[PDB]
């Protein structure tokens, strides 16, 4: 038998990790928590906008829903702390709401039962923040609360890891041309976080804002804490996005088949290579955490002195969920 | 003095009510209550996405916020009946959160000290729903709740009444095609009144949804009450709409030109008329309450049974808040 | 060996029927011609915004492309007349251009060299109108030009005849609310046809425009030739659309049930049947040629007088596709 | 009386332009070429899908268009050899088409009796690129062919120059997360001019595309030519972008203060200065030709090495605009 997951907030990531534990042995989903009705949860798991239809069955039973004959049990717990997970046996929650992303909060899935808590964004406090084939050995199996990082991250940490390995990094400035999601409003109107950019129509606008990714990829790759910042710009597309990283570096005489070979050497299954002139809608529902365009790498260079730019595309639904399920497998093996 | 004003919910209506108010005069907006700071009501009165920057001068001041050298207190408190309307001697409450769509809830500003309510919805309960131009002098001022009825219901009425009032309505249909607002997700996500197409992605989707236009539009003309009935299809576009009405009528041998200038007629500055084959983008921010479109006439003969069917533009936004501002002036002008 | 087909415009119509065909056996596309290199001819085959990645393999060889390992000849040649297609040994054109659409024009064809011509479009001239499981039954094999209908009339048909052969079609008319096209300007322009809603920005507008499908439904369905009409509204959704269908019927006392049960019943690989609240992109890729949504039929009844709505889901792109597909395999097979 | 303009490619710009010649005294428009009708051209005018109602009255006549009051001549040849410009008195060509970026081509203008021809978008050939506000002083009223660059060249270059001037600039990259425009398609197809990229469906993409504007820049800034290069990211919004500029500088321990001082103390009617977090639809109509960021400026520090960021906005439609009206009066004014 396998794994038994527990998913709080059947969002955005909450269901399509679902969708991808379906195709994952040795892990099952038992249990999701949301703030809804079962018709809704089922019906979000059936229809998804950008991901498709879901390929089984999906039915309203009581306690919960039945998803190609399995029986899911679903709540309506606003606090994770009274979640039957000592009952159910969970032993790892993948705790994606956005509203326990601390450690110190996500502790009340353990208090409820759960073995382990693995959070799908950021989160603050005594924790290891993954990104899954950057760093995921740095698991030992006796956190009892992970990060799997955000979308973001995942997309960048194989890119600076290579930047670094092979070229040493100086510093660097990173812009994310991003999807917009579930925290930016559809119509402007005041803002729950209180962004005055977040706060506008998402789907009409180019939106200016904040990520830690780039000045936390030191969580993820410590030989670089400190030297790369960086921001987003959410754009109108509802998912797909791409990191451009704009570096200086330690080796001289750099140019773009050095750069381009480089990567392409580090790629597996969760860094993706293309030379294809793709744009964001050919990356949708990608299970690569970071897809490596070779055809927008750049080198400036004047005197000797260089740049170098280069970009990465990620769905930052998907390829995020793939990892962050590469991770909770991880995460499962090593506890057993 | 002005008639003083206090807007309840500084949302899409609120603010474009606002601003509209600016220009009338005998209306002064005193009060301005919402869910958020300061900085973000003055923010979002500034800029908007659809509608274009606000001409005058915004700032921030203690208390709230100060337009065009003129002080408007703001507050944050969801509860109405803690309001100090009495203290700011408030003479109507512009209801425009979409949670007091009702006159006994709306009756928490009267106890509050407002003299009178206008909700930006339809309602529910034992009050009069005013659509200008095609109703409003059922008003006499002794009124203490009012509804301004809908976007739709306001693009609706003065073509229901021109075809009733000219031709003899025997039952027709509607449907409108209407630009996504705040209470859809911008991803596909659980909808806090539990409709599974609500749920979806606003931008992203031909989204089928209700209205109660139609269906009660008896209560603005109550001589076709039960004989209209239709719905919406949520489409992306963040604001302006288009309501198509196909009817059966009591005359025979109708032509389009009869139809065409029977609207003509009928227009004023509530219900504009165009022959251009316009878009919705070319009625954002239009002060008609509804714009007939002779271009879109039908009328569909088989022997001597026909089918009529019209298009009305609305702004479902400004075309809406011109209606409401035009039933708030007069509503005010009666009572004194 | 399979029936031989070459498709004339590898554009929206002509790449989804090349992927479509090749999951039908017994039909190879043996050749392509359109007015661009084949770089780009295999680039948009692999990749396609609303319809995913290309499953299999494309390369590009020398004169034309290989699809896992099977060589497609390519040609760009304006001039259907000029077409290689007696060497080739062409049995069947996929017209798809939107420049051949009459019954002469695409005799072009026919005297290059191919047996037989089908058009991905309603056509003028002396030539047969079919939409798949309607009355492809209408061909016998002898027809050298055949159309498809468009993509509306295709999601039409079905539910235009379960209204008549169960309830008697009176009349009717019609609206789809329909995704954008590429004969629709990208930004607001001069449009080639005059068309003065066509020509403006197809993805920040709700757009009426005309259509034949529901005037011309006569050359599918005879029996109810002259009883319908409508339009449509192009919305920004890239592909995905809706029949919206008002009709007077002979039958009385009509309800939902009644109606829905009657189109369950005829539901086949061509009509579908769904009671799921779904929308535009829930039938993205999806291969029935229509799909009744039951949860918007509406019967309003005035006294003894009745008017019925109904609506059909169709991907103007894969429905059609699939439909085309369908129409091209029975044409050729009973031509052989 | 005023200078004459023709306007040849009544586009977007062609368009724009009009519109703001005709809040420009001592500058007519008399002539207009383009490839339609003049129903359609007078269309175009009066409704704008971004850019609103034109606000005056147009009206078709015989042989043009009047807009209040005023005759405009329009013609329908694509080659300009061949328009009636001596006849007109035409002292300066707006070129607009797209087709004639080159001085050679352009000349097409001068032969058929234009003074002088301003070219809408970078030119090859020997030529001035101009800025109206960076190097708008290097003409001297002599030159009969000019180019006002393009948007990205107007929105880079005040910002390009103060961080040079200031700063001293020794190298940079440039990324413009830019709206997408008419030379995109509407849906995936082959594209003209084989860019796989501009290939796809304009609206619903994140599109990498290639520009001029940095790697040109040094045609308006020379004492930094060859320091800059970049790219775009066309997005969907259907105007208004913003630039994002990464630069290494010689002077050390720079701050996010000076450089937004610094950007300040520049600023003029070409080079606004903005501290609000506004977003792209913000600067939909604005006139300035960069409107300088400053809540986006960033400085990564690592030890004595720096990378500085910033941002400037532009409406690649009304601001590239302004500006080519700006130094389209100012050529006409050194030529009286
Ligand atoms: N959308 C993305 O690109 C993406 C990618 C990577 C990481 N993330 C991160 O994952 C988390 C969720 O993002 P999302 O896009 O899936 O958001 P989402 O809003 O789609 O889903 C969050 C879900 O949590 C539910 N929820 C909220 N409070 C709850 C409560 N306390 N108890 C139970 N359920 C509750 C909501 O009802 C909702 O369904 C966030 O932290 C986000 O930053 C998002
Ligand atoms: N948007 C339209 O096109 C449209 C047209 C006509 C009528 N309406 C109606 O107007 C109402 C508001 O619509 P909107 O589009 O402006 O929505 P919106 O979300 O922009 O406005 C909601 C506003 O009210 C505030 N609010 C919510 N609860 C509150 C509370 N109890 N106390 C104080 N403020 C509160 C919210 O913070 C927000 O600012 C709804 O009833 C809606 O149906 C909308
Ligand atoms: N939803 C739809 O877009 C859809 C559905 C049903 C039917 N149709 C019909 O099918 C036809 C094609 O539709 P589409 O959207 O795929 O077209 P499209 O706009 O994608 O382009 C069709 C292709 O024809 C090519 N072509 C090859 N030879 C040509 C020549 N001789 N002249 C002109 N073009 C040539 C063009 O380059 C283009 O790639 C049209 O008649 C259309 O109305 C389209
Ligand atoms: N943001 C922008 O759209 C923008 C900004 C800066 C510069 N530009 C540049 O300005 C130019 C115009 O761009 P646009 O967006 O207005 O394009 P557009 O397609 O909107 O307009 C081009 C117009 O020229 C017409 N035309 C007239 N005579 C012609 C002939 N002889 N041959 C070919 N076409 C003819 C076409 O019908 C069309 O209306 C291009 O160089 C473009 O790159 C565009």
């Amino acid at each position: 038998m396998a794994v038994k997951v527990a998913i709080n907030g059947f969002g955005r990531i909450g269901r399509l990790a679902f969708r991808r534990i379906q195709e994952v042995e040795g892990l099952e989903v038992v249990a999701v928590n949301d703030l809804t009705d079962d018709d809704m949860l089922a019906h979000l798991l059936k229809y998804d906008t950008m991901q498709g239809r879901f390929t089984g069955e999906v039915e309203v039973v009581d306690g919960g829903f039945r998803v190609n004959g399995k029986e899911v049990k679903s709540f309506s717990e606003p606090d994770a702390s009274k979640l039957p997970w000592k009952d159910l046996n969970i032993d790892v929650v993948l705790e994606c709401t956005g509203f326990y992303t601390d450690k110190d909060k996500a502790q009340a899935h353990i208090e409820a039962g759960a073995k382990k808590v693995l959070i799908s964004a950021p989160a603050t406090g005594d924790l290891k923040t993954i990104v899954f084939n950057t760093n995921h050995q740095e698991l030992d199996g006796s956190e009892t609360v992970v990060s799997g990082a955000s979308c973001t991250t995942n997309s960048l940490a194989p890119v600076a890891k290579v930047l670094n390995d092979d070229f040493g990094l100086v510093e660097g400035l990173m812009t994310t041309i991003h999807a917009y999601t579930g925290d930016q409003n559809t119509q402007d109107a005041p803002h729950r976080k209180g962004d005055k950019r977040r706060a506008r129509a998402a789907a009409e606008n180019i939106i200016p804002n904040s990520t830690g990714a780039a000045k936390a990829i030191g969580k993820v790759i410590p030989e670089i804490d400190g030297k790369l910042d960086g921001g987003a710009q959410r754009v109108p597309v509802a998912t797909g996005s791409l990191t451009e990283l704009t570096v200086v570096l330690e080796k001289q005489d750099v140019t773009v088949e050095q750069v381009n070979e480089a990567m392409k050497n580090a790629s597996n299954e969760s860094f993706g290579y293309t030379e294809d002139e793709i744009v964001s809608s050919d990356v949708v529902g990608m299970t690569y955490g970071s897809l490596f365009d070779a055809t927008q790498t750049r080198v400036m260079s004047v005197g000797d002195r260089q740049l170098v730019k280069v970009a990465a595309w990620y769905d930052n639904e998907m390829s995020y969920t793939a990892q962050l399920v590469r991770t909770l497998a991880y995460l499962a093996e090593l506890s057993k």
